[PDB]
């Protein structure tokens, strides 16, 4: 017995995290080969960033305005450009720690690991879901800045994220490594509004096998469901509506369980009319929905 | 806003994990210098487990009968000792990665991340708290055994933990890297019972703290009690009794929030007699334990 929401191991992206100054702005960097990627919004004083125009700002700036520290190692910026909302840093030095590394852009309902750091410091590591509205629900904003969120496969850093702001609600928006925007968001100090934050429906199922691998069986019943049945509640209680492919990954899981899929569904059917009668799932009051499918395969084998 | 479960960056730990084989069990080590620990039992078949003469298999054991993975590398064991429950295999090269560490011994309540492994290959990290009848709610059992337990500070990695067991309830039990149980527990198969397990009453409030500096107030009151008077209530749900030396490290988050300690178990008072109403506190419909006064003062600057 036991279930976790756990990170990946961190030290391929510790090993790259520098601190990135621009005048009275610090924030965090990502040194990988001799570029340091960061939100180009450090060229930015709390001032411009009402309506910044970033390629007359950045124009402004010269290599020398860029302290770049890795630990306590200054390291000297050689080019300064723009690619979308990241600032890219070239540097005289390639990154010895570099890890074998790829960019992705994920998906809404995919998880990933945030290394939270502090003025170019890891302080910590968690793991998130992208919310269905593209926003992060992130730790305590705190020299935070430009943290990157990855996955780990085989021996390969996936980065997919990097933290530029908080908008007024205090949710975490960003980008993928290329700097476009998970979501309608803009890098200006605007208020900006997110879409309606839905349930990850696939997510909660796998959490759902999860509890039963873990021996967790009294919200099973004796119903089946149609897709179609179980979208129509679902819907109802601001779920996403499950398709055939999500049905499609819990295969393994059902196979495991010895419970099919719209069985499971009719499960949750029920959990969302009924509520939970002041029982506990994996210690959980509420559904969660931070573990994909491949999440829960990866922790139980 | 924002308040996520964060363990420690795993790097420095990550470098030290080992596959240790005996036969037919495969376990995880530690690699510190030239020695790498590891749970005895390494040394016993399922069989052996009922009740091992730990001594006399030791004794029938020789260097070559321990196979030493480091990644794809094989270490040569050029000695064996047990200290307590761990076994200690002097091997003849000293881990290149070795960090600063020390090894410490955790009081319950305290919280620490596991670096997860997988048969020698870091998994996942995940932060916990040794719950006060010693055992940890882990990760699912899967290649699991000899994971470690560790926080950081500064630059040294100080161990406090190693997996060694599954009790029959399902949650996790070992030992610190001197080879002591936390809890009065054996490595044998026997069935084993713990204590009952009391919530972290100080770490409840800290979280509580957590979630008005994250401007949750709901639950705030106009009342305060007596530690006196909070202790009959807490004991009555199963809560730790709050001691003066608690109310004392929950000093700097009452300073930054402006409620009083005691204003704040008056509210956990109400929190225990009244329940949530379905409300939640930082997304949770119960009270989280598994944040100490230190933990929420470091994600909080
Ligand atoms: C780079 O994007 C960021 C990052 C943070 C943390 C921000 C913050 O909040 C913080 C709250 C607590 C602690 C911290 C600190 F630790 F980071 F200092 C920041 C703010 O509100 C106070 C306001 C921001 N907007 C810009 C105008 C900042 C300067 C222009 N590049 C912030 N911008
Ligand atoms: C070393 O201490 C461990 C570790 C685990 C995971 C154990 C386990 O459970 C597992 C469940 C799923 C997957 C796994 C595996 F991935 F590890 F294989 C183990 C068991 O029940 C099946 C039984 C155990 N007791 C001993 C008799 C094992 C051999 C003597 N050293 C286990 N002992």
């Amino acid at each position: 017995s036991g279930f976790r929401k756990m990170a990946f191991p961190s030290g391929k992206v510790e090993g790259c995290m520098v601190q990135v100054t621009c005048g009275t702005t610090t924030l965090n960097g990502l040194w990988l080969d001799d570029v340091v990627y960061c939100p180009r919004h450090v060229i930015c004083t709390s001032e411009d960033m009402l309506n910044p125009n970033y390629e007359d700002l950045l124009i402004r700036k010269s290599n020398h305005n860029f302290l770049v520290q890795a630990g306590n190692v200054q390291l000297r910026v050689i080019g300064h450009s723009m690619q979308n909302c990241v600032l890219k840093l070239k540097v005289d030095t390639a990154n010895p720690k570099t890890p074998k590394y790829k960019f992705v852009r994920i998906q809404p309902g995919q998880t990933f690991s945030v290394l939270a750091c502090y003025n170019g410091s890891p302080s910590g590591v968690y793991q998130c879901a992208m919310r269905p509205n593209f926003t992060i629900k992130g730790s305590f904003l705190n020299g935070s800045c430009g943290s990157v969120g990855f996955n780990i496969d085989y021996d390969c850093v996936s980065f997919c994220y990097m933290h530029h702001m908080e908008l007024p609600t205090g949710v975490h928006a960003g980008t993928d490594l290329e700097g476009n925007f998970y979501g309608p968001f803009v890098d200006r100090q605007t208020a900006q509004a997110a879409g309606t934050d839905t349930t990850i429906t696939v997510n909660v199922l796998a959490w759902l096998y999860a509890a039963v691998i873990n021996g967790d069986r009294w919200f099973l019943n004796r119903f089946t469901t149609t897709l179609n049945d179980f979208n129509l509640v679902a819907m109802k209680y601001n779920y996403e509506p499950l398709t055939q492919d999500h049905v499609d990954i819990l295969g393994p899981l059902s196979a495991q369980t010895g419970i099919a899929v719209l069985d499971m569904c009719a499960s949750l059917k029920e959990l969302l009319q009924n509520g939970m009668n002041g029982r506990t799932i994996l210690g959980s009051a509420l559904l969660e929905d931070e573990f994909t499918p491949f999440d829960v395969v990866r922790q139980c084998s």
